[PDB]
C-alpha cells in the first residue's frame, strides 16, 4: 500500500541519514581524538571542533532515537499504521535543525579556516576524507546532509499525507509534523 511504502522510505532514508550523523559525531570526532592521542595534546580546541560539529551530539541522539522508533513502527505496521506522532513528539528538538541551517555557512567557513590555519587538524580532516568511511567526499558534503534532510522530510510527509484517509488515524499528526518541518525548512531562506 502507498502509506506503508512511503513510511518505509522515510525509515530507510532515515537509516542513511543517521549513518551520516554517526560519520560526523562519532567517526570523524574519533579520528580527531585519535590524532590528539598520537600527538599527546588536542589537535584542535574542543570549543572550535564543537562549533564545526554544530549541535551534532544533540542531532545524533535525536535522530538515532527517531529512527529506532520508526523501525519499531514498521515492524508492527499490520497492527498499527502510524509514524507521524513520532515527529510531533520530537518537535522541540527538531527545531535545533533551524539553528543548524541558519549557522551552516558560518560553520563551514570556520571548518575551511581551521583546515588552512591548523596543520594538525588539516591532516586529520584530509586523511578522514580519503578514508573508506568518507570515500573521498569532503567533510562539507556530509555536514550539508542535515540541511538537505529537512526538505526531504517535507516531501516525504506531504506524499504520505496525500495517501492517507482524511481525519482518520495518522492524518492529523501528519499535518502537524509537516508544520514542524516546514518551520525548520524555511530557515534556508
Amino acid at each position: 500500500g502507498s502509506p506503508e511504502f512511503i513510511a518505509k522510505e522515510i525509515m530507510s532514508s532515515e537509516k542513511v541519514f543517521v549513518d551520516v550523523l554517526k560519520l560526523l559525531h562519532i567517526d570523524f570526532r574519533d579520528a580527531v581524538a585519535h590524532a590528539s592521542r598520537q600527538l599527546g595534546k588536542p589537535v584542535i580546541e574542543d570549543r572550535i571542533l564543537n562549533q564545526i560539529l554544530y549541535y551534532l551530539p544533540q542531532l545524533y541522539e535525536l535522530n538515532r532515537d527517531l529512527l529506532k522508533e520508526l523501525e519499531e513502527r514498521m515492524l508492527h505496521w499490520t497492527e498499527q499504521q502510524r509514524i507521524a506522532d513520532i515527529f510531533v513528539k520530537k518537535g522541540p528538538y527538531l527545531k535545533m535543525y533551524s539553528t543548524y541551517i541558519k549557522e551552516f555557512d558560518k560553520n563551514i567557513a570556520l571548518l575551511d579556516e581551521q583546515c588552512k590555519k591548523n596543520p594538525g587538524f588539516a591532516a586529520v580532516v584530509r586523511e578522514f576524507e580519503m578514508s573508506p568511511r568518507c570515500a573521498n567526499l569532503a567533510l562539507k558534503h556530509y555536514l550539508l546532509k542535515p540541511v538537505q534532510r529537512i526538505p526531504q522530510y517535507r516531501l516525504l510527509l506531504t506524499d504520505y499525507l496525500k495517501n492517507l484517509i482524511e481525519d482518520a488515524g495518522d492524518y492529523r499528526d501528519t499535518q502537524d509534523a509537516l508544520a514542524v518541518v516546514i518551520e525548520v525548512a524555511n530557515h534556508a531562506n
